[PDB]
């Protein structure tokens, strides 16, 4: 499983927007706006590399009021020698 | 009670015996290595603002490894709503 954090500074006014529209993806696990150098810090699980990507390329990078992006990425797998 | 995320710069190579000294911690609920701009991500809650404070400049420097941190205090999350 891939796990990402990703802080997030939106349009002034949008915190709350983003947030929820965020939640209501399945990938989106958890979610707090917050008061820091960035506006949001938003949970997300995917189960592949592949598709944590393509969740930022479609969700993420096509939500104009997501301005600024900084991506954290965790990695459990506990067989990625298993094929 | 205040909820935060510290993200933390470390030495390289010490980021789980830093993440289980952490975790070991009271306030401390969660702790993530990863990759990214930051090396560590923990989870904090504390009883007051005075409280996070005290653990980010004194407890945190119990831990020269823990060169960097940036805190994102909680002001509204996935609760709201929806608890
Ligand atoms: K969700
Ligand atoms: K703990």
């Amino acid at each position: 499983m891939v796990t990402a954090f990703i802080l997030m500074v939106t349009a002034a006014g949008k915190e709350r927007e983003v947030m929820e529209k965020l939640l209501a993806m399945p990938e989106v696990k958890e979610a707090y706006v917050v008061y820091g150098e960035y506006d949001l810090i938003v949970k997300v699980e995917t189960d592949t590399l592949k598709d944590l990507d393509q969740f930022i390329t479609e969700k993420i990078r096509k939500m104009p009021e997501i301005q600024m992006t900084s991506t954290m990425i965790a990695i459990l797998e506990h067989h990625h020698h298993h094929h």
